[PDB]
């Protein structure tokens, strides 16, 4: 079982589109973290993504990852692809994908973490699920309605 | 966040079919486990489904729960029903989904927990989530070609 895939699900209360726009313009300060980066373009002049390399605390370790971030604005997803730091330690390819949709019924949250180790001896990324499990409930947290 | 769902998605190499019949007969004998119970049938004298009450050891606690299992052989996926136990101290609702399908391209096997909290500070079921997903793992390795 080398090839995989991670998903926390999560009903909100908010509007999808609204929701995912603050998703996409927001990171949990009690977290030790912080990055540098750049922001990417199009061609046009608007921002399409950014380039950042992330120095965070993990479980009480000190990581670093090189993360590019992509959206798709019509089908309200965000995609971090890992291309370099901790997490490629153990994995050949690490993705983080995003996804905001309404209920058929408010918001269903998706994240997945698309993933390959690299060998058996690999963990899967429960670490990483719970991290950003527990991030996306803090931030939705602080939402409230009106 | 009260409802949501967890899922471990895994690729392994055996036709989905045969992988199906093996997990819905299958339990991982280094844990600490055991259950009691009945068979249920649909009313012709064979089996649809079972109810179990397990004893089993989780991160080192012993623990007990109530499960109703059924199948759908023709979607290949096994739903196992929980009404009683240490689980139902956190969750209003905890069932848990196994779903087995040939790749696009063997299979892949997805375990979703679908899950509803008691309140806020319940927490989700990651210790469940990486539980199964070892167990499957364990259970995949044991298995070969021919």
């Amino acid at each position: 079982g080398l090839v995989g895939k991670l998903v926390t699900q999560l009903e909100v209360n908010c509007d999808a589109d609204i929701f995912y726009k603050i998703v996409k313009h927001h990171e949990p300060n009690v977290i030790p973290h912080f990055f540098t980066g750049v922001q990417v373009t199009k061609g046009d002049g608007l921002v399409s993504g950014c380039i950042k390399e992330w120095n965070y605390v993990l479980e009480g370790k000190a990581m670093t990852a090189v993360e590019e971030t992509t959206h798709a604005d019509e089908t309200r997803t965000l995609t971090h692809h890992i291309t370099e730091g901790d997490a490629m330690k153990d994995y050949k390819k690490f993705d983080v994908i995003v996804e905001t949709n309404p209920k058929p019924n408010g918001s269903v949250v998706t994240y997945s973490i698309v993933y390959e180790k690299i060998n058996e001896d690999s963990p899967a990324p429960f670490d990483y699920l719970k991290f950003f499990h527990q991030n996306i409930v803090d931030m939705s947290a602080h939402i409230s309605s009106s």
